[PDB]
């Protein structure tokens, strides 16, 4: 039977609308099973109004056979078949017949036919028209009246799951999905019935009952109805927590709501120290796609929960670790739950009920602390009370000397010899100081001096177990505390100490390289050299600008480190070949390397004076690096020398541009030979590439006519090349770069006409092979807008100079004609009359790119539909853009939700 349904879903491919336009329905008038499992497969392969109105057919036949018939298996088969239709089926059929009373009565009620009977339900609740309310009305009213019979409310849900059987289960989950589904649908229809308010709390009973239930799945159902039920309320009123009409409904029980949220709340990102399985304290090792969606949700919950009302989640939070201190309830999962949710509330509140409310949870967290002595214990108290001041920077600004207590703790924690302790206390100190920078910095109140110094005069004691990706993580903090320090006279002094101790280090390795370059080929001096470099790197990243300083001290010794690990693993790799690269040596001093030019990049990035730029840095960096990217062959070419140069062209633009031609002559040829060959083999110097090709046409476009013509060739070849690529990626970028070369271009008189009669016909061809292939649909506005452009230019008489080289002929024919055999040769099938139809219009449409679009698109259609084929992806940029509109609407409704987002995640920073 399996090659008849693959054969049947292969013909169904194969345009059904227009193929197969159903008829096989007859049939079934003991073989309507095989022909509700034929409808079932055909469920898929349909994706508006596909000639809908005909499942009234299937619908007419299934009535008559549910109405009769009682096969249990031919019941569930039809059940399963009106399930996947009710997708289309008119709604005239369905609310108005005997459906929803037949099966509610005469299969919801049956096991056989339970759980497809409430998913059957659960379809038509997801139906959402404003028509047949009093019949959504009886269905929900008669569902409940059904399902308490069922499944009775002191039912505990949870054990019946537990260990309930798997169409139990099923049951449980479907029923979550149909409650969901209908109040989200269908809420305010029962709340405008007096009569049903008890019924409504039936529901709700049941979604708090079903909410209870350990697997993720149903949680998550669960979850998502009450962030529904938790924004509608919250959008009701946010101003205030007398009472609105539906907050007033649903308020008897959202108490047992916010218990249920605090009691079960999942992760959060920032806690690295979790508990194992097996019994004992552990940094993290793994992640989920589901973790950090399902958080995110918890969050979001939670937080119009307390907006809804704040003293009542006080209460609740305060009063379970009031319990798990008092050791009633003492246990690492409750106190790590309660924690996080203690944590993830953070912000919304208010400024003096925020800090009433943490006031008397450090006292208890303390506390508990002090009692338990257990190194397990002291691990996972020592965590959570990190992650609470860690989401708390509100309350730390308000007062220094607690600050600075859990900033010495939070040392006093880099030495815990621990796991994850020592992550733990890297990673808050980061969000400590980046979000408190000023106090820091600021003398405060009582003391003599600002805390950094006493950091800085301690540092390297502090620093004394950490392991290197922390001492990374320590100096970036440190980064951030000393950037906020307006005083530049200060500053420096203060990034000179800051730098000490990698300076000596740094120091220490240059003297004795000075003394013999062999020790550069030492592992552990090359492992020292790149500790450093990522230091700077990341002190750089946080300080910014006023790096200069501490750049400046090393800049010339880290390029002559760089030009003797070039000449070191250029020797190698050309000595022993190009595997060399594999060797973990080599791969050290690439990484030197690499930091290098990170660090160059992340400097320049931020520098606001190129004029010094260029005067003092870029020279010695091309001379350095150029040479060394020209020369190496692919396997030890560093894409990051691309990175940088396309960074310093960003910042610098015309105090660079009379470099630009050695830059080219230098990476240019030899980088695109990389890129052409095979698409997979360097991403990352594609990627770059483009970047630096896109950076210097927008920036020092006059470079261009500066490099031989015999190169500009490659560069729009290379162009031609990324718009005409399969992947989206690199082909916007392409098509972006084209369209601002035509722009710089068309200003340049000489330039302008050369380049006209050296490339516009080809550019023309190749943009009209990569429209009509459709290979690149999405970039089709880009498309327009290109042609429009030299539409508009030959258009405009600006093209002085004649495209065809051997007729007198006027542009604007000679370009019409050349259009349509174009179009022809695309499509041989199209008509002339149409084709010069087709061309007339798009000239005239050359002024008004949403017209020239629209116009190229209708064309493309009618095209696509002569050929039957699937016109959907020719307007995927419209339902992309529609996507995006909406996800950026949830993000402007997001930020208008205190609490929602992290105080490490809004950008809109308060001051200090
Ligand atoms: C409790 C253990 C402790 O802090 N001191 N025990 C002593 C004191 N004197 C002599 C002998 N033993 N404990 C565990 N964790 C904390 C704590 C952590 C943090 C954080 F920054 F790491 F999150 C801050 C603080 C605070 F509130 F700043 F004190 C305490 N305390």
């Amino acid at each position: 039977i399996g090659k008849l349904n693959m054969i049947l879903v292969q013909i169904l491919k194969q345009e059904w609308p227009k193929h197969w336009p159903i008829s096989d329905i007859v049939g079934a008038s003991s073989l309507c099973q095989n022909n509700m499992v034929i409808l079932k497969l055909l469920s898929e392969e349909v994706f508006k109004d596909s000639m809908c109105n005909e499942f009234s057919q299937i619908f007419q036949l299934c009535q008559f056979v549910m109405e009769n018939s009682q096969n249990a298996p031919l019941v569930h088969a039809t059940l399963e078949t009106l399930l996947r239709f009710l997708n289309w089926i008119p709604l005239g059929y369905i609310f108005e017949t005997k459906l929803i009373s037949t099966l509610i009565y005469k299969f919801l009620n049956v096991p056989m036919f339970r759980n497809v009977s409430l998913k059957c339900l659960t379809e038509i609740a997801g139906v959402s028209v404003s028509q047949y309310e009093e019949q959504f009305v009886t269905l929900f009213t008669l569902t409940m009246m059904q399902l308490k019979q069922m499944l009775p409310l002191n039912t505990n849900i949870r054990l019946a799951y537990s260990n309930g059987k798997d169409d139990e289960q099923n049951f449980i989950q479907n029923l979550s999905l149909f409650l969901c589904t209908f109040l989200k649908e269908h809420d305010q229809l029962i709340e405008k019935r007096l009569n049903l308010r008890e019924t409504l709390m039936e529901a709700l009973h049941y979604m708090l009952l079903v909410s209870e239930v350990e697997e993720t799945e149903i949680f998550k159902i669960c979850l998502e109805y009450w962030n529904h039920l938790a924004a509608e309320l919250y959008r009701e009123s946010p101003f205030s927590t007398d009472v609105p009409p539906r907050r007033q409904l649903y308020l008897p029980m959202l108490f047992k709501v916010r218990l249920l949220m605090v009691s079960r709340m999942a992760k959060p990102e920032e806690v690295l120290v979790v508990e194992n399985d097996q019994g004992e304290v552990v940094r993290e090792f793994m992640k989920d796609t589901d973790s950090i969606n399902l958080y995110k949700n918890m969050r979001e919950t939670l937080v119009y929960l307390t907006h809804l009302d704040y003293v009542d989640t006080e209460r609740i939070m305060t009063e379970k670790l009031h319990n798990q201190v008092n050791g009633t309830e003492w246990s690492w999962k409750n106190l790590n739950t309660l924690c996080w949710a203690i944590g993830s509330i953070s912000g919304a509140m208010h400024e003096e009920d925020e800090k009433r409310f943490l006031v008397t949870v450090i006292k208890d967290l303390l506390g508990l602390c002090e009692q338990k002595r257990g190194k397990d214990n002291k691990a996972i108290i020592a965590s959570n009370i990190m992650y609470i001041v860690g989401q708390y920077p509100r309350f730390l600004r308000a007062h220094w000397k607690f600050l600075k207590t859990v900033v010495n703790k939070l040392f006093e924690f880099m030495h815990e010899t621990h796991d994850g302790v020592q992550d733990m206390a890297c990673d808050t100190f980061i969000k400590i100081a980046q979000k408190c920078r000023r106090h820091f910095v600021q003398v405060q109140v009582g003391e003599v001096m600002p805390f950094i110094d006493e950091i800085l005069n301690n540092i390297n004691t502090i620093i004394c177990d950490l392991q290197p990706q922390q001492v990374h993580t320590f100096y970036e903090a440190v980064g951030y505390m000393i950037g906020a320090q307006t005083d530049q006279t200060v500053q420096e002094h203060l990034i000179e100490k800051y730098m000490l101790l990698p300076n000596q280090v740094w120091d220490s390795i240059i003297q004795q390289a000075t003394k013999n370059v062999d020790i550069l080929k030492d592992p552990e001096t090359v492992k020292q050299l790149g500790s450093i470099l990522k230091t700077n790197v990341r002190a750089c990243k946080a300080v910014g600008h006023p790096f200069v300083i501490q750049l400046g001290r090393i800049y010339l010794d880290m390029l002559n480190v760089y030009k003797c690990l070039s000449e070191n693993i250029s020797a190698a790799i050309q000595a022993n070949g190009e595997m060399v690269t594999k060797q973990p040596l080599i791969r050290s001093m690439r990484t030197v390397k690499r930091e290098t030019l990170k660090l160059i990049s992340g400097w320049v990035s931020r520098s606001n004076d190129p004029q010094m730029v260029a005067e003092n840095f870029v020279p010695p960096l091309l001379d350095a690096v150029l040479i060394d990217y020209q020369r190496n062959v692919p396997a030890a070419r560093e894409p990051e020398v691309l990175s940088t140069m396309a960074i310093i062209v960003n910042k610098l633009g015309g105090h660079i541009t009379a470099e630009i031609p050695q830059i080219f002559d230098a990476v240019f040829e030899c980088t695109l030979n990389m890129i052409n060959k095979d698409f997979e083999e360097y991403p990352e110097h594609r990627t770059n590439f483009f970047l630096l090709l896109q950076a210097v046409n927008s920036h020092c476009f006059p470079a261009f006519l500066a490099i031989p013509p015999t190169q500009f060739k490659l560069v729009l070849d290379s162009i031609i090349w990324a718009f005409k690529h399969t992947m989206r990626n690199v082909a916007d970028t392409g098509l972006q770069i084209l369209f601002t070369l035509l722009q710089n271009v068309a200003q340049e008189e000489a330039a302008a006409q050369s380049f006209y009669q050296t490339y516009f016909c080809d550019i023309l061809q190749h943009i009209f092979s990569v429209v009509t292939d459709t290979s690149h649909t999405a970039g089709l506005t880009m498309h327009a807008s290109i042609l429009a452009y030299m539409f508009n230019l030959v258009e405009e008489g600006k093209i002085s100079t004649s495209l065809n080289p051997g007729n007198p002929v006027n542009n604007q024919i000679f370009l019409q004609e050349y259009v349509a055999n174009l179009l022809k040769s695309a499509f041989p099938h199209l008509q002339d009359a149409q084709v010069k139809l087709f061309v007339t219009g798009l000239f005239s449409l050359n002024q008004d790119i949403p017209a020239f679009k629209e116009h190229l698109r209708d064309f493309l259609v009618q095209i696509k539909e002569f050929a039957g084929e699937d016109t959907s992806d020719l307007f995927l940029e419209e339902r992309e853009i529609a996507l995006r509109q909406a996800d950026e609407e949830k993000h402007k409704r997001q930020m208008s939700v205190p609490g929602i987002f992290n105080p490490h995640e809004i950008p809109e920073e308060m001051c200090d």
